[PDB]
């Protein structure tokens, strides 16, 4: 028992890690057979127009370290903000491996690097404004997101910038951003997040799971009424589709989904009232349905 | 910026997993040049005197699988806890390595690991009495804690069992407990547990770096009269020492160590009114000083 921000093991990932140099801009690339995937704003030179800036350089230009190991870059090309380098070598340690384009409330671990190396790994979610709450400094854009399925690896997030609120904005690895950001230094604002209510419901599932029910109730209610005290709390709506999700938890504890919601709803009434729930004083929402079924059940990775 | 519980990179600890069997057990092992280490109790036949169970045994009894290689052990010690089994072949992937025995207060990340397949990775601390709040379901056994410096893994923890409340108890890598707990289903109790209060600190620290101001006050407080608050609220003493470690963090952020230690107070005291620190309603104990400045500088491992 317990239950921990678990993120996947990294060393799939961390096999894949890179230095992109252009310029006096050195910041991290996703090594994967023979092409480096990296944010196209490593060009030189706001309001910037990269197809112009990328149209001026040179392969040679473009200075990729694999650990003491140059790569040299024999092709280059541009696809919506990320870079696309063609090195000589395909990477012998690349994985198995997807790119995703995750939807908000889904979970991803993340490779924290700096100079091709990788610092640290933790767990996030894509909130519902399209922004993650990461830990992010100076040199880590080319950080990628990921999850692991059985032995493949799916990239969902490659990091680009982060927003005056503290939070980080990024794309998928095909370039596109998650949410209404651009790769400019315009006035960019995040927009209004909102609690990922499937995954609170979820982690109230771990928490029962693992031995606190101090929050249970004997009511139920509607999911239409449940949806109404929500909205009041700023927490998404809650679909049948996410009932739906919510099944299997639902049926592992005997509680019923809605008869969860009832407690929520009391939850977000009342407080906590100086009680915790699987150590938090706060009504979680990074872990999904998923997360909590993998943790709790022990699924693993070859 | 923004600030998470950031485990280390777990690849150079993926690649030392297996799985060892023996009997109808199976948990997990950790294999360094060709030793396979793993918990004692992985033998076959409470109070077992594993002394007389292990003079049973022979190395054909001992089946340890690295990914579908099954290797051949030609030869087995005992050393406290920990069974050490000789295989004929060196593990390729044998990172630069320590073991070390670490303090409580200390943190370091857990690869949790069934069937010697990675399942995921997280951060956590020792206790203070030397329990670990881990993430741990049957098969888990043998999972490894440690921390890695530049190149070095420094290996600290292998997990053997859960506590009644819920939480665990393992030994270093030359099988010596952390705590009073023994390998054996005895009645055994944790004892009661304190908040690490220098680590406390660092975080607080650690939200002013990041932005989190309101908590800081203008007054100041005595080590002495600290302490006399902090025991009454469960919190560990804190030392000369623990106030010269915070010195790095003090200067960084130009608040006095003692000055900050006004501003716990004023939180125990006051508890946070409605107010989070970092995203949490409650004061985090499991970054150490360094964790803090590790992941607000951007330190990386090759
Ligand atoms: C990234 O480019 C990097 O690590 N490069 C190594 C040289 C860097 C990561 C940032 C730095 C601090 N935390 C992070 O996540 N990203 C950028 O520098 C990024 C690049 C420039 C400006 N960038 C920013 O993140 C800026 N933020 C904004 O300008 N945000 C708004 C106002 C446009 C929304 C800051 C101010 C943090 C440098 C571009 C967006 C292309
Ligand atoms: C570990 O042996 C394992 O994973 N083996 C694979 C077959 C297992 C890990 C446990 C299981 C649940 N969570 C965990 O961390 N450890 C044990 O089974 C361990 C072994 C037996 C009894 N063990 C326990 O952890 C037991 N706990 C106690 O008996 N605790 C007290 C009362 C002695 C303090 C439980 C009840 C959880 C099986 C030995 C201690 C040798």
């Amino acid at each position: 028992s317990g239950f921990r921000k678990m993120a996947f093991p990294s060393g799939k990932v961390e096999g894949c890690m890179v230095q992109v140099t252009c310029g006096t801009t050195t910041l991290n690339g996703l090594w994967l057979d023979d092409v480096v995937y990296c944010p196209r704003h490593v060009i030189c030179t706001l309001n910037p127009n990269y197809e112009d800036l990328l149209i001026r350089k040179s392969n040679h230009n473009f200075l990729v370290q694999a650990g003491n190991v140059q790569l040299r870059v024999i092709g280059h090309s541009m696809q919506n903000c990320v870079l696309k380098l063609k090195v000589d070598t395909a990477n012998p340690k690349t994985p198995k491996y997807k790119f995703v384009r995750i939807q908000p409330g889904q979970t991803f671990s993340v490779l924290a690097c700096y100079n091709g190396s990788p610092s640290g790994v933790y767990q996030c979610a894509m909130r519902p404004n399209f922004t993650i709450k990461g830990s992010f400094l100076n040199g880590s854009c080319g950080s990628v997101g990921f999850n692991i399925d059985y032995d493949c690896v799916s990239f969902c997030y490659m990091h680009h910038m982060e927003l005056p609120t503290g939070v980080h904005a990024g794309t998928d690895l095909e370039g596109n951003f998650y949410g209404p950001f651009v790769d400019r230094q315009t006035a960019q604002a995040a927009g209004t997040d909102t609690t990922i209510t499937v995954n609170v419901l979820a982690w109230l599932y771990a928490a029962v799971i693992n031995g606190d029910r101090w929050f249970l109730n004997r009511f139920t209610t509607t999911l239409n009424d449940f949806n109404l005290v929500a909205m009041k709390y700023n927490y998404e709506p809650l679909t049948q589709d996410h009932v739906d999700i919510l099944g299997p938890l639902s049926a592992q504890t005997g509680i019923a989904v809605l008869d969860m919601c009832a407690s929520l709803k009391e939850l977000l009434q009342n407080g906590m009232n100086g009680r915790t729930i699987l150590g938090s004083a706060l009504l979680e929402d990074e872990f999904t349905p998923f997360d909590v079924v993998r943790q709790c059940s022990g699924v693993t990775f070859q």
